């Protein structure tokens, strides 16, 4: 009873606050920095499908440890997800991304220069549960800034950086893996071939983000509901004097004065830990209280549902590449067809970004959900190579903007003090249906090219039919 009254009135007046301060230098400067983050998340999903067909003839790969290569990055952004999300509602969000971008940077690191199948692994399973949590905690983070006029438009903008890291990802693959010639030895003991300098080089983009995320200051909400109000007061002073300086009016003064606010060694560790692991337990189960049950289950639903059929289909249509390509030949491509698909991206996040506000979450996310449903009917219809790319430009540009219209859903559909535990809870259970459906949409192929095609229109269409029942979020503050 009353601390719900309490988390109200700290939301209003937080609101009240953040128009105060505005939007300008701060929260580009935030979302650029945060963009480095955002980025490392997209090059990690490239670097391993990039450098496996050269790992395998180093390391004696048979196939069943080329697919568990394949699994073992979305393991980890699993655990790292559901980890670095939960602790992000008790640690902070800057610590905990720093954390996050030290582990996946530092094993990232290694991998380049391991020699064992074993220790690879290991190191890319690590590196994965780093770089799980950088969307959870991201996204929460940079919303934590923006105030309601244009808080959808400002969340799907930072949508762009994952593509702009796939295109890093597929230009520097292109760059690096074909030159041979780049190899050396470290060593007499070791010979050190171009592709681990991909995957060095694959490891840059979080270590920007670390520098730079050192720059920026701690979320005050974060604050505010940790009872701190002084660092939350002087953050936002913080905030509201870089905007208005760099709108030329230094002279306007921060007008707030008080805010509402919500209130051995080795076994002091341990005690920490216990209480930290119920903490985030406490914040998991009250994901599912009455208050936000109905919305956890349709959210469950929304993103188990996409995740499986996007992941699945775009396992499946490079499958489907290679087999025409094969049939016709019984008679630099894999990076530039990367890059051709990255870039189908880009007028879907334009589009999305433009229209978020303006139509709304649940209308792009259903309006989408139903263009990927036809683009995947339309699949059975594929007759070559070209066509096979075509539609996949079709259906990786039409669910972009499914996908920025679930974030943004996400960040706003759930309160301050549970917002990184259900983003990241959810994400995790994308990554496990990315999981389960590469397994299974790999399984078809050679037997058939319609059983797939069924299974993502029907889970599309159930995902589509979910997105109406959540409510609308527009002219709300920031719960």
């Amino acid at each position: 009873a009353q601390r719900r009254k309490e988390r109200e009135e700290l939301a209003q007046q937080y609101e009240a606050i953040l128009r105060e301060c505005g939007h300008g230098r701060f929260q580009w400067t935030l979302y650029f920095v945060l963009g480095l983050a955002l980025m490392a998340d997209g090059v990690e999903v490239f670097v391993v499908g990039f450098v496996l067909p050269s790992a395998e003839k180093d390391m004696c790969l048979s196939d069943s440890n080329k697919g568990m290569l394949g699994l073992i990055v979305y393991l980890g952004m699993m655990v790292g997800a559901f980890l670095w999300g939960g602790l992000a509602d008790r640690l902070g969000r800057r610590q905990c991304l720093l954390i996050s971008l030290s582990v996946n940077s530092v094993f990232a690191f290694f991998s380049s220069f391991v020699q064992g199948y074993g220790t690879f692994l290991f190191c890319r399973l690590l590196s994965g549960v780093g770089i799980g949590g950088s969307i959870p905690i991201v996204f929460s983070y940079f919303s934590e800034f923006l105030a309601q006029e244009k808080r959808g438009e400002h969340l799907s903008w930072l949508c762009m950086f994952w593509m702009i890291g796939g295109v890093y990802a597929a230009a520097m693959a292109w760059a690096i893996i074909p030159h041979y010639g780049w190899s050396f030895q470290m060593g007499s003991a070791y010979q050190f071939h171009s592709w681990r300098v991909f995957v060095l080089v694959c490891a840059f983009p979080s270590v920007f983000a670390i520098g730079a995320l050192t720059t920026q200051p701690e979320s005050p909400r974060f604050f505010l509901e940790n009872g701190k109000h002084d660092e939350a007061w002087m953050v936002l002073k913080q905030v509201h004097d870089t905007n208005m300086r760099a709108k030329g009016h230094p002279e306007r003064v921060f007008s707030v004065t008080h805010i509402k606010t919500i209130h051995t060694w080795y076994q002091r560790w341990g005690v920490r830990a216990l209480s930290l692991g119920g903490q985030v337990w406490g914040n998991f189960l009250s994901c599912f209280g009455p208050e936000y049950r109905r919305i956890t289950l349709m959210m469950m639903g929304v993103w188990f549902t996409m995740s499986f059929s996007y992941y699945g289909l775009t396992v499946w249509f490079p499958d489907m590449i290679r087999h025409l390509q094969a049939v016709d030949y019984a008679s630099y491509m894999v990076y530039f067809v990367s890059f051709l698909g990255t870039l189908a991206v880009l007028p879907g996040n334009i589009v999305s970004a433009l229209l978020m506000d303006k139509i709304g979450r649940l209308r792009m996310l259903a309006g989408s959900s139903v263009m990927s449903c036809v683009s995947c009917f339309f699949l059975s219809f594929g007759n070559s190579e070209s066509a096979m790319i075509a539609l996949l430009c079709l259906f990786g540009g039409v669910s972009i903007a499914s996908w920025n219209a679930l974030d943004v859903l996400t960040v706003e559909l759930y309160p301050s003090d549970k917002r990184t535990t259900a983003f990241g809870f959810l994400n995790a259970l994308c990554k496990l249906a990315a999981v389960l459906g590469i397994s299974i949409f790999t399984s078809f192929v050679g037997i058939t090219k319609a059983a797939p095609i069924l299974f993502a229109s029907a889970a599309l269409a159930l995902g589509s039919s979910l997105a109406l029942k959540l409510p609308e979020t527009r002219g709300q503050v920031l719960q």
